[PDB]
């Protein structure tokens, strides 16, 4: 019904998102949970 | 001088770039100060 010239802007569907309280054994996190459990049994064959 | 019609595709000028050891764990110090800590383990 009517005339559009061609798109001055270009768009989309979008997610938008909310932008961290530790936890409590948040101390291990530096290292893998692979290598605690690993650390485990190397401690138990030594 | 044609007649185009609405955009069927949307793009841009764009960049493109192109895309652990075993023993990784002794890469803090280099292979010669390994060496000679361990001459210097026996010599001590």
């Amino acid at each position: 019904v009517i005339d559009f010239s061609k798109p001055f802007m270009s768009l989309g569907i979008s997610i938008m998102i909310k932008k961290s309280k530790p936890g409590v054994f948040s101390f291990l996190d530096p290292l893998a949970y692979e290598i605690w459990m690993c650390i485990v049994f190397a401690y138990i064959g030594v």
